[PDB]
């Protein structure tokens, strides 16, 4: 398939696979499965999710080789400091049976960032990790964390859909050498995505669905994808999106779709921030 060259040189696929929290472990396991069996090889998951064992005994049962794999989890806020954030990394790997991960992140813009990116540049100068980076951090908060330190965030994760496009600062990332990666590229189904006329549109005209065309269009502008189901057809559908192109006309229509507003929150809402920082997980 497709990737890209990050800024430290590694290969990246432009289509990965997310899990995200779930009610029932066997679900999330077979997911993975089905996923890689569907021909996603970037698999993203993060501390938070508290489904890393699940993940890692899929990729146990997939029957594909580590080095053909490109495993994503992230560090969760109880320990972004130096000393936790080697401690939080150590448990990832061992409840993903892995012994290095392609690429950390930074889950939030909270707590102690430089302190958690120092460890996480030991980390990797230690072999442990091949490309270290971010997630929703607005530019600001990247160029801060650029300014201090050695390594530049590889990759940022941030939200990226119809809806609330990044119009800015995809390009502001790109600029600086920085990846940028999407979750929520469907908004989760939210205001309407899923029907919205323009998009439907669009995909009348390729025989592909409105997921489809989101996903082509976030292709386009050069952006790594996180696509979630749990059913194995739509990830074939989902997949299946390097057979066509979106034109300059469609790439404009799309665009002004744009409210530059999150489908979930902002996280420079104070109250989102005292939510988060306040959630206890054992992970």
């Amino acid at each position: 398939m497709q990737t890209v060259k990050l800024n430290n040189g590694i290969a990246m696929p432009l289509l990965g696979f997310g899990v995200f929290q779930m009610t029932n472990t066997a679900e999330c396991e077979r997911a993975v499965i089905d996923a890689i069996e569907t021909g996603y090889r970037l698999i993203d998951t993060a501390a938070s999710y508290q489904n890393e064992t699940q993940v890692g005994n899929a990729l146990k049962l997939s029957g594909i080789a580590r080095d053909e794999l490109f495993i994503t989890t992230k560090l969760w806020l109880q320990d972004t400091y130096y000393e936790g954030a080697k401690a939080q990394f150590e448990r990832s790997l061992n409840r993903l049976q892995l012994d290095y991960v392609d690429l950390y992140l930074i889950h939030q813009p909270y707590g102690d960032v430089h302190g958690a990116w120092r460890a996480m540049e030991e980390l990797h100068q230690a072999g442990k990790i091949r490309a270290i980076g971010v997630s929703n951090f607005h530019p600001d908060r990247l160029a801060d964390l650029m300014a201090f330190n050695k390594i530049i965030p590889a990759v940022n994760q941030i939200e990226v859909n119809p809806f609330n496009q990044q119009l800015h600062a995809v390009p502001w990332m790109q600029s600086r050498g920085i990846q940028p990666e999407a979750w929520a590229p469907f908004a989760e189904g939210r205001n309407g995505l899923f029907q919205n006329p323009v998009l439907t549109a669009i995909g009348e005209k390729y025989g592909k669905s409105v997921g489809q065309v989101v996903l082509r269009w976030i292709f386009q502008r050069g952006i790594v994808s996180l696509a979630k189901s749990v059913r194995k057809g739509r990830m074939e559908e989902n997949i299946n999106i390097l057979d066509f192109e979106l034109s300059a006309e469609d790439m404009l229509q799309i665009a002004a779709l744009d409210t530059a507003t999150s489908a979930f929150f902002s996280h420079r809402d104070p109250a989102m921030v005292e939510w988060l920082t306040g959630r206890k997980l054992d992970v």
